[PDB]
């Protein structure tokens, strides 16, 4: 509605994602971040990463693994200071595909972040997209994040 | 998408709701409830009341003094057993109407059940439909009740 396309055909995917986020420019994985110009917490972003063989995102497990996994190894790891939890973990299917849809929290010492990520497998790469606001403004984003992550397609 | 549609043109709203849900017969108030064969919990209605003069929904108040007043007076009663709490009260606006959109949780000694209204005006009446489902279930149907929320279009 007040979204804004970003298509990435050399990578093979779009999103949709709020108009007047810019662009902003980071290391692999990640390939793009957006974010709020005045709310610079709240963003969109996606990563890609490569797989050997791994024709579906079935095979890495059901929703509820994957999401452990990503929280394990990726958003919340190590010692990064940071913890993490789970919320939900569901599947969707748009065109021929598979995505997982994932919500979770990460505190960051504390300021609280709510997240909501969408992850699906094509041509041999993992691709997530992650939108990502502070917990309070939250259930003000919440309906718009969702229009976020369900407008991800993986080509 | 798993939704059917019911079309009131004698009381001038429709809305979507999930497939082989039926129908039950009521008191006025309330114009028409469907709720779900196996989990008879779970279920869609629509409330229709008149007005003197009372042209917009922007009159009765914000929407959380209407959500306030919604449960205080309809939902949540005198002592009538229960209790309640308003989760959170926005607007949207389709074609030229202004909706107030209301999520609260009512508890009934205790099962405990989470809904979303949806008021609107139109031609000296009020309208007001409810989804409804135990808090357990919440979750696995909030994205589907949202459809069923955001159809609703009274002319
Ligand atoms: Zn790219
Ligand atoms: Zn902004
Ligand atoms: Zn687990
Ligand atoms: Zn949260
Ligand atoms: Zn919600
Ligand atoms: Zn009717
Ligand atoms: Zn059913
Ligand atoms: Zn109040
Ligand atoms: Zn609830």
């Amino acid at each position: 509605s007040g979204l804004q396309a970003y298509v990435d055909s050399y990578d093979g995917y779009e999103f949709l994602y709020p108009r007047g986020w810019v662009q902003v420019q980071v290391e692999d994985p990640v390939d793009v971040v957006f974010h709020d110009i005045i709310e610079t917490t709240e963003n969109v972003s996606v990563v890609v990463n490569t797989v050997a063989s791994t024709k579906s995102l079935e095979e890495l497990g059901s929703p509820e693994e994957v999401g452990d996994r990503l929280l394990r190894n990726i958003i919340a790891p190590s010692e990064s200071g940071r913890s993490s939890a789970l919320i939900a973990a569901t599947s969707q299917k748009a065109d021929d595909k598979t995505y997982y849809i994932l919500e979770y929290a990460v505190t960051l010492p504390a300021q609280q972040r709510h997240n909501l990520s969408s992850i699906a497998v094509s041509r041999g790469k993992v691709y997530t997209l992650s939108v990502s606001a502070p917990e309070e403004r939250w259930p003000k984003v919440e309906d718009q994040f969702k229009t976020i992550v369900s407008s991800f397609t993986v080509y």
